[PDB]
């Protein structure tokens, strides 16, 4: 099984993804894993089974036969970087919390049905896959582990010890994505970077495939097993790039300034957020996904000459040029709408507008808010994939995008954003968390989520509707941070310690060092007698960019 | 601009079809013309001019120069077959009696509009583009000219010297595309044949992609000029478009308890085509051509072929259970369309009802008119089917609505029995008063035009000077005029076909296609089809062969 977007774009252009076996791997320089995708499948595999129990030593036993596997199949000659999620933008918070809601939801809704025909479930609690989340206690523990497991094998494999690893873990803020792609910035940005470095980023998702493009590395290569652990799934992007060379290389007739691949890439990688619902999701009854975006390289081709140059300048949306692509692109609306007008019949404008009206409900300035919003969305989504975060407290503050055919008047808009900083992971628990969680916070915090008189109880419905799409309000940073005040003091040793941001770590084999790493659970695992790695640590801002 | 369904296509599969130049146009074997739209092209290219106007010598010249050129470019080095439109099934005859009715409405609506203005029109009679059906005085005129001008060009030029010309004219039975498809079964039915022949058919219809694929020939290629007449070309290669389906599909190579073979994907995937209407089966509501309606069938695909032991179209022949199943899991379209208009089912059966009421205009919404619309609907897919991979089944059958079911109406159909009678052809004058509206009378016998005309004529009521065209639209006029019972038709018609002037019996008969080719022994005087405007080939080279009407048919 593989993701939509992965396939659509195999099926759009054959001969690109590759399915090959172990030895044909090719040689890689660089591997890039982020490891969220791996914690869920150790730590809860079988979520129909409401039965199902494993034990940390076993999640975390897992978790590394991962890593080891990946290492030694992919054997990157140069760079390993390891990335955990940390705290994230406001941005992505909404997101975040909508699974976390409906993970909750989903589980407790699997428990009661499996009472109903009379089952006895397991007397020790569930794993929490909520815990999956930046300063809870699981992430701690596993975080202790990973780093021992990168300690036992510098120490003990030699496989492990001619290259360079980096580990980002939960203290360091940012998505594991993000985080990659500012180190690839950082490698990029050095003096004698070789443009032909061989790339690999273990993934097939959407958001690793705009990755990958947005890097604009010649050689970037994604990986995935075939079967869920042999062959895997190999993307080049180098093929892929070349495919989108040709697919618009009939623009080289028709524009009046320079035919650029980059620059083309760069445009279609805006078209693919403007059909992504992984950021701000489409009304579901639009079918706005990856089968309309055929229609958005129609439409681009067809008015980039009248434009004068790329709308997606190296990450900076030119918004003259972006509204009048949207103006064009806008027709897909009445064409969904008429097959709807024509059922009414057994003016059109007055019934179009109704019909955009119905939606909004479920005034005028609201419109023009909604649409300007949703610009500063794109520009923020922009600078997140070729800058790095732009603003941590920014959010677009509705459950789902205008229609296109309503973003107008945009092109002299102005978008300021404000970095601000990362949330404490606390702050972000809090921000993320379903009361039915409330589990994983300090007792400090707990009431906040479950007392009826608590003074942002709105923001923890146990019921709520869906569509995925979660209808839960949106937080107010100044509330929720305000009502936290009256408790963080009451915070024990062990957890304002777990309230930091912390650095991301540079590890390699070296011939002159010896030293005993303890065991982070010694009932389970051996201690490090004779621990080899020397480390350098990555300050938080060393790889940050200012625009 | 292209046709609908070969943009969509363009735009799913995106090095599929290039533009090219002329010096970039491959080497092709065979080519296949259907003339109907280049007569269409050259008799009547300004209908917003009411003025304009055009003698027919002139509109033959532009014929024969459109035709010279499309040879000159493509050059086939083996055969090339030139195709008008014969009668057509009555399968076809409401479409044929849409247009026509339509376009003697749309021209004097421009008339009147240009009197309002106070113009003054020339008082000869402006070109009937309805004379453009089999049988005509008109299409007997072009008929003698399109034979003459083979005659010429086979004499006179060293490109159409060795190789061989088929003509296949109005008289032969048939559209034009459909008698192309007959002349390439015949020929991939030879021992001999040579499964690498490189085809090339004009146009960028979907029937005549629908087509290519259906001959599964592995080098077949569309073509036509991108603007019409350093020239450019749209250039489809099928062999392109095979392979870009045997991956779109390749997923299901795991999945599936049965051998997968990209010939019985092509047949599903063709089947698929037909969902969205053709001239023969009205669309599904709610189902265009655009961007998700069609992944919707071909996604609805994947997911459901492992349930089922085999393909759905298994070579021409309609596997119903299987069909069944996959139109019921496409329904859920219906519901989602709905959703956005079992208190649910009670209002979209009521939904439906009005539909149904209001748009078939029937009385009583039942179950057993549910079953019957169900068995209409596909036994009108197993005509289409027929159609395209076994030449016509059925002479007489028609789809009797201007509307299709909903697809979630289309169910208990596992077991049906379809039957179909392969009847024959009707003379031309039974389509050409089948077909044309009473403004266009004076294209038939003065015996036959009272029936169009007397409000006593038996028939009478297929001729409705006034009637109602749903223009909802890109999309498709829906001409609610009456279907014709042919019994009826020809019954009111024997009491007039004895009367024929000498002329016009000689034009209301079935005739050969003809097969021409240089011949160095050969030379005789070909006369002019038209003295005062054309000459004589005075040393004619030609030599011919009259093929049979059932030469190329074959019994299912
Ligand atoms: N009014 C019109 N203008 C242009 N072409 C027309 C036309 N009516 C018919 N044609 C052409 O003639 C073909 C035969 O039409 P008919 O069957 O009514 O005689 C049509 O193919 P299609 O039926 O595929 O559109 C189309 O190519
Ligand atoms: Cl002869
Ligand atoms: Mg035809
Ligand atoms: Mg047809």
């Amino acid at each position: 099984g593989v993701p939509k977007f992965y396939r659509w774009i195999s099926e759009r252009y054959p001969c690109l993804s590759e399915v090959v076996k172990e030895h044909q791997i090719p040689e890689f320089d660089n591997l890039y894993l982020d490891m969220n995708g791996i914690i869920h499948q150790c730590s809860h595999p079988n979520d129909d089974d409401v039965h199902f129990r494993i034990s940390d030593d076993k999640i975390f036993t897992d978790i590394f036969h991962y890593l080891e596997v990946l290492f030694r199949i992919i054997k990157p000659r140069k760079v390993f970087f390891m990335a955990v999620d940390g705290v994230a933008p406001r941005a992505k918070m909404n997101q975040q919390r909508g699974r976390r809601f409906r993970s909750a939801k989903e589980a407790e809704d699997k428990i009661k049905k499996a009472i109903e025909k009379g089952e006895t479930l397991p007397t020790e609690a569930r794993f929490d896959s909520n815990c999956i989340t930046p300063g809870t206690e699981f992430m701690a523990r596993l975080h202790e582990h990973l780093k021992y497991f990168v300690n036992m094998k510098i120490s003990t494999d030699k496989s492990w010890q001619g290259v360079t690893i980096y580990f980002s873990g939960h203290e360091t803020p940012g998505e594991g994505e993000h985080k990659i792609m500012e180190f690839i910035r950082s490698e990029k940005a050095k003096p004698d970077h070789d443009p032909n470095t061989r790339h690999c980023l273990y993934g097939l998702d959407a958001d690793l495939i705009m990755l990958g493009l947005t890097s604009h590395e010649a050689h970037f290569s994604l990986l995935r097993e075939e079967v869920r652990f042999t062959t895997f799934h190999l993307l080049h992007l180098s093929l892929m790039r070349e495919y989108i060379d040709y697919e618009f290389s009939v623009l080289k007739e028709k524009i009046t300034f320079k035919y650029d691949i980059e620059r083309i890439i760069d445009d279609w990688i805006l078209m693919g957020f403007l059909v992504g619902n992984d950021f701000i999701p489409h009304l579901p009854h639009l079918h706005i996904n990856h089968d309309a975006l055929p229609l958005l390289y129609g439409t681009y081709v067809t008015i980039l000459p009248e434009l004068g140059g790329y709308i997606n300048e190296s990450g900076h949306l030119n918004l003259p040029r972006f509204e009048k692509y949207l103006v064009k692109l806008s027709d897909f609306d009445r064409e969904h709408f008429s097959e709807v007008f024509v059922d009414l019949k057994w003016l059109f404008e007055t019934e179009f507008r109704q019909y955009k009206r119905t939606y909004y409900m479920t005034s005028d300035d609201f419109l023009a808010d909604q649409a300007a919003c949703y610009v500063q969305a794109i520009q923020w989504i922009l600078h997140y994939y070729y800058h790095g975060v732009q603003s941590w407290s920014w959010y677009y503050p509705y459950h789902y995008a205008p229609f296109l055919s309503d973003i107008h008047n945009i092109s002299t808009l102005k978008i300021h954003f404000e970095l601000g900083k990362p949330f404490k992971p606390f702050e972000q628990l809090l921000a993320v968390l379903p009361a039915a969680s409330k589990n994983l916070l300090p007792a400090c915090y707990q009431h906040l989520m479950t007392n009826e008189d608590s003074p942002i109880i709105e923001y923890y419905p146990p019921d709520f509707k869906t569509d995925a799409v979660v209808l839960i309000p949106f937080i107010d940073e100044k509330r929720l941070l305000e009502a936290m005040e009256t408790c963080n003091h009451s915070l024990k040793k062990e957890e304002r310690k777990r309230n930091q941001h912390s650095e991301c770590l540079m590890c390699w084999y070296d011939r002159d060092t010896e030293f005993i790493y303890p065991s982070p659970w010694p009932e389970k695992f051996p201690a490090i007698e004779r621990c080899c790695t020397r480390y350098k640590i990555i300050s938080l801002d060393a790889w940050r960019v200012d625009i």
